[PDB]
């Protein structure tokens, strides 16, 4: 049970003693004895994850991570000691595959409702990352330096979107707030797989997009402006599907479809500006499914219907060109319509 | 609540990684901007330990340094390796500041009543020195570390004085013995903040009178004098207070002013001659109050009165002059009468 | 009460600064004080452990030598920095006495039933062998050394033979299962005692003969399986006693006399064989209150009564040889009632 999972804590314990131990007495009989000591005892565990998550169970799954996450920095120890990169780049294969399914146990977290959790979990990924730290404290992998300064940046910013969750949760006590709230993070996990992967600049500007989102939220907060960050929420949420499909030119793109609006958003102040656009951002909710289903040049077939359009508030933003921006917000609302049946 | 509590701490752990991290990748550009996460961080909870502390609570406020601690240690590898001495001399301000509060923590501790958490402000006060070691493990501030060596020496010593409390409130389950304790305990917690003012001989002899307290209560433990140890217990305490008037000259004097009571105490160990120790030390407690208002040369012109009778019973200690100093001891507690009334 | 267990935890932590801090002061008076810091309170904790050990207190003795087992990593940064020698093996008789009573709690572990306090006893003997370690990281004990690598390999594997009682007690979760896993591994724990002595080799083939136990338990169990190798989990037991009575030469000969026997469970596997199995190991319990009586010559006099029977069932295995070593076996169950009588 839950004593099988303390079971392996001394195990994992006993490998930091006698990799350390027998490299000092040069017992590479021992050496490679607590070299198995350690990867007899790490697989035990990830089956173990893989069994926790697919009960759709996260506090175990969670110390699940902490445990096997440490033995790493033991086997990094041993092939630093033997000078074996094989045993070496097996540690990395170790590492790189474990914050795998870390971060879509921050996926349900406010996926589902858990707050108190989508906290937990960055300090796997930040006491994972560290990991490949000590590995390559003196080494140097230099590619490998360029993703982990890359995504431990994609951890403390993406816990950060949970803190105005929290901050507007506690601000505003409210259903229509903390749904909003729970759906703005369960939009903001996906930063992080979208940065974790080779594009860090697709991910850096789409958390910069939710970033206004709140500033334009606690600047003019509506029961209609409520549901217009929510409607753009879980909408520029799918922008990393079209990052994660090759389409970061069509992602990037996306994603910054949405930042003139949330700047239009606090200058044309109105109720009938707002439902323009709080109706404007539905589409890159299917554009974004575009862009995931490959219709790159039929995406930027309409997403190069909405940059004229774009040059059109911007350069006629009085009372009767910005509500022709509106009659125009239909019409490029109907180009996601006329793409989505296909 | 408590579980930004939480959110914070992987914060902190994002720094240690993140600066280790772009020191090691000439990313100054992310060393200073790991050398932000933590100057962003430190703060929110600063506002919130001193909110706390303004809200009478205890444990949340206790497990807030804890953490705050932490943070000083992390600044110390980033202001080290840019060399920059005005973002190293900034963590300095950052410790000091940050034991300020600790102290006054520990004061309601026994002040209250409270004597498992007057142990737990100790792992602060001793895990939040060793921020200053590792700053100058191999640096060097020759000054600083006159102080550190003086403070953890005023920690393991302090928390001593609540030992023979438990060991007296165990070895004596009175109601007459753990008010006296909880207020023994209470006066000894003034010896912390006496010693971590410059003046670290005026405390590390201002517990060392509180020593032959209970030396002299474990010889003879009257019901007479475990009041006439508690009526010195709170007694002896404000002798910090004149210490901390610049009147260490007449606090060393005033703390010393009780060493040959209680030496006179097991020696002509009468119930007359008990009222009459536990009738001198009123005066002090009415003497510090007058260090800590100004009368230095009223209050040395008070205490040079009991020197002259100090070489009374001293000289002349026989029954009918011990009890000769009593009726000298009554004339001695006149003299604070005339100096508290003013 | 568990106060003063976190009184001492901080008094710990105020040497590990002070003596470090001391240490980088010159001040061998206050670096012979916070050696003394130490020295003054690992000895209030070996007192306590010994009367929680004498009350039958299992997690409060627990939690004492965690405590205790850290007091070392101290004094070796202390003595090893003075260089006298004659401080240095007095940590080293600190750490030899203080994993003496760690293996005798494990014992009632088992033989009491508790399965996740087992398995919590490794942790100190795994931390606590690694106060040795960082002791001789660089400096160099060869004797030492040859008994921790010999030590953390009779832990790591020690618990080990819980791991196959928790998968028995869980994959046949029976009382005449659980009863067997309570004492196989109730006679399990006599391997640590027999390894962590100077024989190293007496202990390494003790659990190497329980290995092929539960290997022959998966491969045929029968009710009269469970109880054959219940009748040789504690049988084997006592081959300790005979290692830790000089007769090694005997225990070492005791211990492989159920080699054969469990190597002729699988081949020839009948409930006739079973029990002649299955009574032929009580002998070996009684002989190894023998070779712990000291009957040397009179234990290898029915030791080597078992050996041209041991070249019967290998030379003869036939059904009607087989069952020769049948009334054979009972013919030399019958030296142990002639020898046990004495």
């Amino acid at each position: 049970p839950e004593l099988f999972l303390q079971d392996l804590r001394s195990l994992v314990e006993a490998a930091r003693i006698l990799a350390r131990l027998a490299r000092q007495r040069g017992d590479e009989h021992a050496l490679e004895r607590a070299a198995r000591w350690a990867e007899q005892a790490a697989r035990q565990a990830e089956k173990l994850a893989r069994q926790a998550r697919k009960e759709g169970n996260l506090e175990l799954a969670l110390k699940a991570l902490q445990i096997l996450v440490n033995a790493a920095y033991v086997l990094a120890e041993i092939a630093r000691d033997r000078g074996n990169e094989e045993l070496l780049e097996y540690a990395a294969r170790l590492a790189e595959e474990a914050a795998r399914q870390a971060a879509e146990i921050w996926a349900e977290a406010a996926r589902r409702g858990n707050q108190q959790l989508r906290t937990k979990a960055a300090h796997i990924l930040l006491r994972a990352a560290e990991v490949l730290l000590e590995i390559a404290r003196d080494r140097g992998n230099q590619e490998l330096l360029e993703k982990a300064q890359r995504i431990v940046e994609a951890v403390a910013a993406a816990q950060q979107v949970a803190a105005l969750a929290l901050r507007l949760a506690e601000e505003l006590d409210s259903e229509e707030a903390k749904k909003a709230v729970r759906a703005i993070a369960e939009a903001a996990a996906a930063a992080l797989l979208a940065a974790l992967q080779g594009k860090d600049e697709v991910a850096k500007l789409a958390l910069k997009v939710l970033k206004e989102a709140i500033e334009l939220a606690k600047e003019n907060r509506s029961e209609e402006a409520l549901k217009v960050v929510l409607e753009i929420a879980r909408a520029a949420a799918a922008a990393a599907r079209a990052a994660e499909e090759g389409k970061t030119e069509v992602a990037k793109l996306a994603l910054k479809v949405l930042e003139e609006a949330i700047e239009l958003a606090k200058e044309n102040r109105s109720e009938e500006a707002l439902k323009v656009v709080l109706e404007i951002a539905r589409a890159a909710l299917a554009a974004a499914q575009a862009a995931e289903e490959g219709k790159s040049d039929e995406a930027r077939d309409a997403l190069r219907r909405l940059e004229e359009a774009i040059e059109e508030a911007k350069e006629n933003r009085s009372k009767e060109s910005l509500e022709k921006v509106r009659e125009e917000a239909k019409e490029a609302e109907q180009q996601a319509e006329d793409a989505r049946e296909g």
